[PDB]
């Protein structure tokens, strides 16, 4: 049960081609991250060039300690794409820098396209880019700390800790 | 008990002829427990009394495989003290019982005072009292299992195995 | 395989999204092997070739539970190269065999060149080649058992257990 | 076999009074130290006040990888005592400082009383004091590196490593 995460990871890495969802492993890992962050929700944004122009897209949304994989995975049928100047997820991809944002909308990069479209309200957010040397592969983020006004310094170290592992998984 | 003999012996070759080395030993042991249990951190509360009134106090926090002892040692001036009727730590000291708590939010006894001060989110926990006869010397815990929703039965067995040693050392 | 799942997973959460992380992984694994085997240090020699001529070269030396990666990484300029007909390391690469050497002074193949240069005294050794098909990628060793005259049979089993993982990573 | 050193140490430490030779454990440990140092011989000097005046005395002599305990233990029937100004072992006790001495007799503190009496010739020597806070309990030392002209920097780190453990044993 403790070895689940590895059995699946050793499974996915010995079938050499990554055509078997490393996104299940990211999903499982984003569940645990929520529990120990007490983030209301966690997400992963895929980072791509299409076709010659960099962008951040939606991939995994609304991850909670128990949300089912299918309910979090957004297929290309209906995804939301951002240029890196639009939206605070884009800025992280662009700058390749980590961010603990205690109050969005006091943050100028903040886009509110998805709060309007889905009905959610984003207030807090930690965001961090997964980077394979040159490029950014994805942006992960935790939203809206529970029982508290912002994500703490301690919540940063925990987020960073899991992202070290997620970062390897997307390779 | 092969890898325990090796871990403990090697550990003991890393302890400078100095302090205070008896707590540097407990620390290093805890660092190794973190690895073996995939625990986010381990901690120790000292247990002492004042005129027959016992209490439990922070001593080592945030012990981790890459953590510094002087960073983990609580400064005597700034140590958080609990009476034994407040906290799981205090409860462990009172009852002299081991506990594998899978969700602190569903365990009365849990005190959120340190979480509020430090900013850390505590989810699950193993806790054990270190005793000398009818009196308690410390409470040791492993917080936040990293690769599963809670600490396993098997995890209890490992923790208990390494806490015979800490016990010995804390005398 | 409980404590292996935990050790490896936790280890992987300590690896910064940076290098070169594939060798920081091997390093950290080796640091953990040192603890589990009570080995004074572990090392890795890379194995490469030049026009069909293989050779074996220093890469990670003096890996230890409290050792720094940038101190253990051999500087490409100052790397000691062996042909495979010199050294136990070169012999392991040649034969593609595991060896538990209890006394290097009674094993021809042993080359004392590094001992002379570095000043270190090598006594006993486990050595194993990391392979990809019919070609060798590295040789990993645990030097100088600290709590016994030589590495045990049981020690072979642990080393071999953790070297399936390193193998995986070194691809 | 790897757990021998601990089984004997846990044995000697739970029978609380140290009236059962912690010198067997020091002896066993000084055997391994020789092997991995390639020191010709290792010794321990007990440090005492008799009666009101500090002194360094002989206790364990001529330790080799295989020398039997009885042959190394010098009973008070026939021991050699030094004031701390006489002899390079005394100076270490006095200064409480570590010393790698590449060529005695170029060292002014060097006494040659025992080379004359026993027949041995001391050339090289690493010496280090075991100190319980205030006082020095003993001085351990390695003599005459084999296959080399002095003890290296690497030999220092290994000596220090074992002495951390020996230092705890004498408590
Ligand atoms: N509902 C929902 N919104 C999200 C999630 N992750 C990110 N967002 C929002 O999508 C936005 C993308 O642009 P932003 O300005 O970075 O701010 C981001 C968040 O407000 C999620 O999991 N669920
Ligand atoms: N931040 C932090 N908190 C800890 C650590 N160890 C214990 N605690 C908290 O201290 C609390 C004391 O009360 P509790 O109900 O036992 O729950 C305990 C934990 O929530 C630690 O290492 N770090
Ligand atoms: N100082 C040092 N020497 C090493 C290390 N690993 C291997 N060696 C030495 O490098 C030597 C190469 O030849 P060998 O006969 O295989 O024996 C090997 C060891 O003696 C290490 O980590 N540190
Ligand atoms: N024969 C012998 N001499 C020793 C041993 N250990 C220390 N000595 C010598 O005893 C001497 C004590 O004074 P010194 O000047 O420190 O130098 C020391 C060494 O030369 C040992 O194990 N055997």
């Amino acid at each position: 049960r403790l070895e689940e995460c590895n059995i699946l990871f050793e499974l996915l890495t010995e079938i050499q081609d990554e055509a078997g969802s490393m996104e299940k492993i990211v999903h499982k890992t984003l569940q645990r991250l929520s529990q120990l962050l007490a983030a209301d929700r966690c997400s992963m944004f895929i980072c791509r060039s299409r076709n010659g122009i960099p962008e951040v897209a939606t991939r995994l949304l609304n991850v909670t300690p128990t949300s089912k994989f299918e309910d979090n995975l957004v297929n290309p049928d209906k995804e939301t794409v951002f240029p890196l100047d639009i939206g605070i997820a884009g800025w992280v991809a662009h700058t390749k820098k980590f961010f603990n944002i205690p109050d969005v909308k006091k943050n100028n990069h903040f886009s509110d396209y998805l709060d309007k479209k889905t009905g959610y309200t984003t207030v807090n957010m930690m965001a961090i880019p997964i980077t394979q040397g040159k490029e950014v592969l994805a942006v992960v983020m935790a939203l809206n700390k529970l029982n508290a006004s912002e994500f703490s310094k301690e919540d940063e170290e925990v987020f960073k800790k899991y992202l070290n592992f997620i970062s390897l998984v997307l390779r």
